[PDB]
Parts: structure tokens; C-alpha cells; sequence
């Protein structure tokens, strides 16, 4: 126990403490701690855990585990992009880990990843400590910028991209406006007509008015399809993420069947893809309304 | 009077929080913030803990695992409920065990068609404690088709006459403690002779995330004796351990039974449980699939 996220009680426990999730923890056993730095943007750490491997923690929130990234990389990426033909031109806002970067390099049919992620730090002791996450940023279709997802989206050519994917943290620290409807219409923007959107989009148990704005504001924006996706990863609080799909108006996308069917993937498949998208009777009443 | 020490089993990582540890989720604990401990007891089976935590409603912990909160039981006992119910036409007899807090009485009784609603808890102040503390519990026990036996369901199940049942539905505790021999095939060949041909079980099946060696041992175990469909679910449950957890459907030779597309439409309105969601729990991981139908 060194950092202040670490017990008071016993030795070797981290527990993911935040008003965003009050009166809960998921609480880790720490085998040792392996980088703690503080970015321009962010408080930084990576622990060797005795049962996740290793974890990508900012601001006191646990970004990835080795056990469990294939989930959320596998959902963020190929939600989208199984969902439109021939995907050429993507751009990944966030994804310091360089997972998505890793699935999306999966598509044969992809020419061109750009990636702005606004903490080099994070991807420093991602490459470093995270190699089979990170292998993502070998892929020599990649470009990797370190900026302000916001700005690098204004600058966007319209109608550049057939898709966008927003591997973002929490609202709290810099993705906070990443949540908001100015950052949701330069992505519109940026869309071709039928392209996609697929953004991190938490927790339908912790977070239904956060959610319930997102998905508001995106049925103003995108004229095309609207629809919020949900998978488990035991390591996010609750033990679920979602997903908000958007498409623009112009070629028709059905997000819940995918046309463009994609070591092997080891979560991911095209039937948990459609499943994906029925939510319970609590979320799917709020999500449609 | 004094006895054998007990370790503290509240702030044993956050001082005001219970962090739940066991061997079956080594390197981790779900942690949850306690405002009032409600209640502290030892039966003759189990440790058993009521407490008020300051998010999640009151919470029932049995053998220092969490067994129930308000907040989130509604995906649970709907899904280990609704999945069997829904898949096989008018049932009439229904067989719960374990289940002491009472809401799988609660989601069975939704069901018009059941005439009766037999239970076998083999733990009584679990049932007393869940009549005294949570809400919708004492009233989902006075439902006139609920014949409730204290006993322990492997004893209850060696009873019960062939082909008796249209549904058993497992809601047990973990494989440490009282429900052992709940997950292991002895009990499992005895809920096949109760049920009719053509009957559903339904079980608590644990973590895929956590559990693979269990499951694939449970799978294994259900092909050999169900000759109907064999087939795992899973659901969303945040307080337990991974923050999912699967259910092992099962039905015997007899007239066909698809559990993933439930013929059967269906506490107030489902909070969680719905057609689309039924079937949607059956589409597993990859990782989980090519274990679980090899
Ligand atoms: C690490 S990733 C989440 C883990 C699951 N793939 C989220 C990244 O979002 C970055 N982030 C947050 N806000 C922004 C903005 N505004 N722009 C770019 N990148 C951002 C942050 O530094 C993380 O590395
Ligand atoms: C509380 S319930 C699970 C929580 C969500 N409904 C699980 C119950 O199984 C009982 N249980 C455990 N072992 C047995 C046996 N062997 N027989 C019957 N009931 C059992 C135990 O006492 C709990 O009340
Ligand atoms: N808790 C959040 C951290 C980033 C990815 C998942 C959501
Ligand atoms: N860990 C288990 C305890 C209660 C039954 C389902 C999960």
C-alpha cells in the first residue's frame, strides 16, 4: 500500500473509490506496484495485480485489466465496424492502451487509423508495461496525435470518416466535455452520410440521467440510427459498460445486425453483437423513449 | 459465556465498508459502504448478516458472501425464474430450492397457470431475518400455492415422486457451505427422475468470468443425464462476484423444449426480464461458448 486509493486497514489492496459510483468499491489484491507519475493531465498508475494482471489506473479509476480488456476492446471496436460495409477511415478519440488501435487493425479493409489521445503519459507506460495491448501502435496504418480530442475533431474534414470511436474515461477529468453535445455534432460532422459513432457510454445501473441526456442529445444530432449497446467487464464498476451507436443520415445502418461479419477474438462474436442491444425492461424503457 | 474467535468481517479493507472475500474470487472483493449492520446470527448451517449499505438498500450475507441487495435483485430473480417459466407451456407444479429470501417465490407467483409452489430451504433463519428486514418478502411467502419445508434439498429432491414436476429451479448458495452437493451430479440425476418429460431445471451457475472449471464440470455433468436441451444463460448482477452470473437450463426427454425462444410471455411491473433479453442471455463470449457446447 503507497498510493492514497491503496488500504488504511491491510497491505497490497487498491479499491476504486468515486462519486460516480458512491458507496461502492471493486477492490483489488496489488502484488506490486509498478508506476505511479503524475501527467499534465492525470494521476497515474500501474499495479501488478495477483489476479487481473496488470492495471491501468487514472484518477483513482481502473481503466483496463489484462484479464478483461478483450471485452470492452472487442465491443468498442467491433460494434461499430461490423455495422457498415468496407470501413476505410476511422479515427479512435481516447485509447492511450492502444487496444482499439489492436482491433481495429483486425478489419483488412481499414487504410487509415488516426488516434488523438491528450495524455502521452498514458501511452508511454501503456507501450511499456501493456505490450499486447499496445501492439495496437505498430500497425503502420496508424497515426498517433497527442491532443485534445475536442480541437482534433473541429479541425476534421466534413464528411472524412466512416467511423469514430470514443475510447474515453469518465466525465470526470478530460473527457468531461467529450460527453457533451457541441463534441457529439463535430463528430456528426466529421461522419460521412451512414457513417458511425460508437462512444464509451457507462453504466445503465450507476449512471441512467448521465445516460439518458447522451442518448437525448444524439436522436437531435444523428438523423440516422440511435441505439445504446451493453456488455460486462467484471473490472468496471457495476461489471457493465455501454455503448452509445449513431449513424448519420444516408445509407441505412441496423447496428443489431451486423452486415460486415469480421489470435481468434475472445469475446466477440456476431450473436452477442445483436444480444448487445437488449437491454432490461428498466434501461430499454428510458433508452427508446 | 465466550466462544471460538471470529475475525471482523465488517471494514476489513475501508473502515465503515464490507468487502466480500472468499477463495471461490481470489485477488478481489466487491466493497460496499455499511450505514447499519441489522442483524448478526449463526444457525445451524450458516453465518448470516443483515445490513443497511448507503447505495444499495439492505443486503443479505450469508458465509460472508452477498446473497441479495434491494437495488439490484430484480435482474436475478427474474431471469432464474422467467428463463424456465417462459420456455415451457402452462406450468402448473413448481419446485424452488434454497431461495430463503423469498423472491423467486415472488417472480414464480407472476405465473397464473401455477397451481403450487413447493420450496425446500434448508436454513431457517435465513428465511426469518428475510421476513423481518426486506420489504415484499413475509407478503411473497403468503401467497396460498407456497408450500414451504425446511430441509435440505438433496434430502427433498430424493422424496419427491417421478415425473412430479414441471420446473426445479436451484436457487442456491455457493458450492462452500450447505449447497455442496447441489452442484454435484447425484442431485442432478434426482431432479431429472422429479421432473416430467419434457420439465425444465434451472440453476445458479456462477461466473463464466470466474468459474470455467465449475461450469464446464456442471455442462458435462447435465449432457450426460438431460437428453432434452442443455443449454447456459447469463445476466447482469452488479453486487455479485464479476458482476454477472449464469444459470444452467435443463430439460428431459419429452416433448422439445427451446429455451431461446420462450413460447411463454409473462413486486409491480419486470424490472429487468423481457422476450428480447431471454434469448439474448444464451449468446455467450466466445471464449465461454466453445467451452460450453464442445
Ligand atoms: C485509457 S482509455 C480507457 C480504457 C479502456 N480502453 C481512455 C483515454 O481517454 C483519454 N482522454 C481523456 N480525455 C481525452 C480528450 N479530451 N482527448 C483525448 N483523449 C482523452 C485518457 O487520457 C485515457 O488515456
Ligand atoms: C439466499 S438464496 C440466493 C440469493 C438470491 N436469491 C440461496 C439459498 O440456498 C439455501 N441452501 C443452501 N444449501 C442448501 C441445501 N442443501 N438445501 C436447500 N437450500 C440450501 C441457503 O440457505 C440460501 O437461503
Ligand atoms: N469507468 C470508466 C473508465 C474507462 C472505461 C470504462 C468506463
Ligand atoms: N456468489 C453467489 C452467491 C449467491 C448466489 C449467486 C452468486
Amino acid at each position: 500500500k503507497e498510493p492514497a486509493c491503496f488500504s488504511t486497514v491491510i497491505p497490497g489492496w487498491f479499491s476504486e473509490m468515486s462519486p460516480m459510483w458512491p458507496g461502492e468499491a471493486h477492490s483489488l489484491k496489488v502484488e506490486k506496484v509498478l508506476f505511479q507519475g503524475k501527467s499534465d493531465y492525470q494521476d497515474v498508475i500501474v499495479f501488478q495485480s495477483a489476479t487481473y494482471g496488470k492495471v491501468l489506473v487514472l484518477d483513482g479509476v481502473i481503466q483496463l485489466t489484462e484479464r478483461d480488456e478483450c471485452a470492452y476492446q472487442e465491443m468498442i471496436t467491433h460494434l461499430p465496424l461490423c455495422s457498415i460495409p468496407n470501413p476505410k477511415k476511422v479515427l479512435v478519440i481516447g485509447g492511450g492502451d492502444g487496444g482499439v488501435l489492436r482491433e481495429v487493425a483486425r478489419h483488412a479493409s481499414i487504410e487509415q487509423i488516426d488516434m488523438c489521445e491528450i495524455d502521452k503519459m498514458v501511452v508511454d507506460v501503456s507501450k511499456q508495461f501493456f505490450p499486447d495491448v499496445a501492439i495496437g501502435y505498430e500497425d503502420p496504418r496508424v497515426n498517433l496525435v497527442i491532443g485534445d480530442g475536442v480541437a482534433f475533431l473541429k479541425n476534421a474534414a466534413e464528411g472524412s470518416y466512416d467511423a469514430v470511436i470514443v475510447d474515453s474515461s469518465d466525465p470526470i477529468g478530460p473527457a468531461k466535455e467529450l460527453f457533451e453535445k457541441p463534441f457529439f455534432q463535430s463528430v456528426a460532422r466529421a461522419l460521412r452520410p451512414g457513417g458511425v459513432v460508437c462512444t464509451q457510454a457507462e453504466s445503465l445501473w450507476l449512471h441512467m440521467d448521465i445516460i439518458e441526456d447522451i442518448v437525448s442529445n444524439c436522436r437531435e444530432i444523428f438523423k440516422g440510427s440511435v441505439n445504446y449497446a451493453w456488455t460486462s467487464v467484471p473490472t468496471y464498476p457495476s461489471g457493465v459498460i455501454g455503448f452509445m451507436l449513431c449513424s448519420t443520415e444516408g445509407p441505412d445502418v441496423d447496428f443489431k445486425h451486423p452486415l460486415n461479419p469480421i489470435g481468434p477474438l475472445k469475446f466477440y462474436n456476431a450473436e452477442i453483437h445483436s444480444a448487445a442491444f437488449c437491454l432490461p425492461s428498466f434501461a430499454k424503457k428510458v433508452i427508446e423513449s
